[PDB]
């Protein structure tokens, strides 16, 4: 509300978008990745 | 076609043609029944 029915819209940029967004979930992945290997390690060095 | 999912549209003057279907209607309707004893009476003349 209060567009009548179902109304079209049209997204600025989807595609620049959309590889922004891969760059930015992959770097945040790889981030995690590390962190639990952070922690590994730090564990190890506590064993 | 080519209007995008479902719109709106609005009619000119619903309600005065309404009422002026009506009146047509009715008077289109009596003249039926009047040519049916039209012939009804022709057919009573002939016999």
């Amino acid at each position: 509300y209060p567009c009548p029915n179902t109304v079209d819209c049209f997204v600025s940029r989807p595609t620049e978008k959309t590889v922004f967004t891969v760059f930015m979930l992959a770097a945040s992945g790889i981030c995690i990745i590390l962190n639990v290997a952070e922690v590994v390690y730090l564990i190890i060095r506590a064993c």
